[PDB]
DNA sequence: ATTAGTT
DNA sequence: TAACTAAT
DNA sequence: ATTAGTT
DNA sequence: TAACTAAT
């Protein structure tokens, strides 16, 4: 009954999440870094109609805001099956490269799973949903990811940007890292009897019994719930010997 | 009266060279080496004839002789002009490739130059004409560099081979330098006051004074001439302070 | 007449 | 992955 | 619609 | 010096 008593903690049934802790995010730029303003690419009506539901469901989110930036960057709408079913995807490109750099906090997988000891036979993997957008942006830093949104079937807005850290940005992913870093902190502490691996969106706690392992992913799930994180129910894995981690399989301490 | 004095120690007067001194050079093999005939390629007969007088007194000085070998490599008609003016060049790659390396044991010009003290103003320099033709090559080794002669205008042999250190050789530079060195070791010797400056067919002496640099160039060119070596009296430097030598131009010691 | 070798 | 230069 | 980057 | 692949 996992999804049960953790309800705020999946993403399934707690809706978006939003890291309260964390402070906006202010991106700061490079010292000769002067703004960039792309036109927007024309669009077949198809692609266009395609992104337009994610859109919209990001406005009534307050993911995305109304707005009149000097940046400004493409909108591309990208596909999976033959071509159909498309999904909004920005160039930030020209964004990052004018973005000051930071140091890579994030740990290679590898040495990751270095940090494991055989006595914790007992697994639990999970994979926040969105992980960026959980994180606010500050407002200075907001006007660097608008882009324009049309619309010339449907009079519509104009330009448009984020109040959430977005998606490829060449810094979101340290960035999240640090900020989970930082919220698990308090909860590593009250479970030195327990092992969390921590790789941005993707999780893993590791445990002796079977028992202290679904002890410590209620107290874990309660507590992302909690800060604000929501986790994947659909594709987790609670409790097991056998788990698919960074693409490594763990079995008895395998890979 | 330098030409005068020396006759058996000038190319122009002395006539072709011969390095008693030393034993008939053995080119060892490869390990894996096989012999390699490859058939002569043809040729306009302005070609063959512009090479023809070489070729023939070459035979006259028994440097190259008849004979008969599963080696062959082609002779390529070469000139320096618009294209007029012909002088027979051997292709010997693929011997080379099947020839045992040897250690190099000529220094490179730059710390050649190294060992040159300024006390030593006074400079002689000489190059010997034809150095390698000046080393007899053993009756077992002579077969490596054959190469058919024809004349479809004038019946003519067949296949002839070299008698002598060859031209084209990767090894002649090197086996020479070697000969040269071991050959004016006993002036070394009985001129401690003099610097002997040797790269294979290039030679360089130094003196303290005019005057030493004469009387050592005397006993050099004797030296020479005596041992069988020939140096180009044409383009001589006898006693300067000021000389081009290895490309270097020496001026009180510069360059 | 071929070739080792180099943006 | 598209010739060219020296050099034998 | 562009692009960093790789025999 | 002659395209192509992922990736934003
Ligand atoms: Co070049
Ligand atoms: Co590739």
């Amino acid at each position: 009954t996992w999804l049960s008593d953790f309800p705020q903690a999946w993403a399934e049934t707690g809706g978006m999440g939003l890291a309260v802790r964390q402070a906006p995010l202010i991106i700061p730029l490079k010292a000769t870094s002067t703004p960039v303003s792309i036109k927007q690419y024309p669009m077949s009506q198809e692609a266009r109609l395609g992104i337009k539901p994610h859109i919209q469901r990001l406005l009534d989110q307050g993911i995305l805001v109304p707005c009149q930036s000097p940046w400004n960057t493409p909108l591309l709408p990208v596909k999976k099956p033959g071509t159909n079913d498309y999904r909004p995807v920005q160039d930030l490109r020209e964004v990052n490269k004018r973005v000051e750099d930071i140091h890579p906090t994030v740990p290679n997988p590898y040495n990751l799973l270095s940090g494991l000891p055989p006595s914790h036979q007992w697994y639990t993997v999970l994979d926040l949903k969105d992980a960026f957008f959980c994180l606010r942006l500050h407002p200075t830093s907001q006007p660097l990811f608008a882009f324009e949104w049309r619309d010339p079937e449907m009079g519509i807005s104009g330009q448009l940007t984020w109040t959430r850290l977005p998606q490829g940005f060449k810094n979101s992913p340290t960035l999240f890292d640090e900020a989970l870093h930082r919220d698990l902190a308090d909860f590593r502490i009250q479970h030195p009897d327990l092992i969390l691996l921590q790789y941005v969106d993707d999780l893993l706690l590791a445990a002796t019994s079977e028992l202290d392992c679904q002890q410590g992913t209620r107290a874990l799930l309660q507590t992302l719930g909690n800060l604000g994180y929501r986790a994947s129910a659909k594709k987790a894995q609670i409790c097991q010997k056998q788990v698919k981690y960074l693409g490594y399989l763990l079995k008895e301490g395998q890979r």
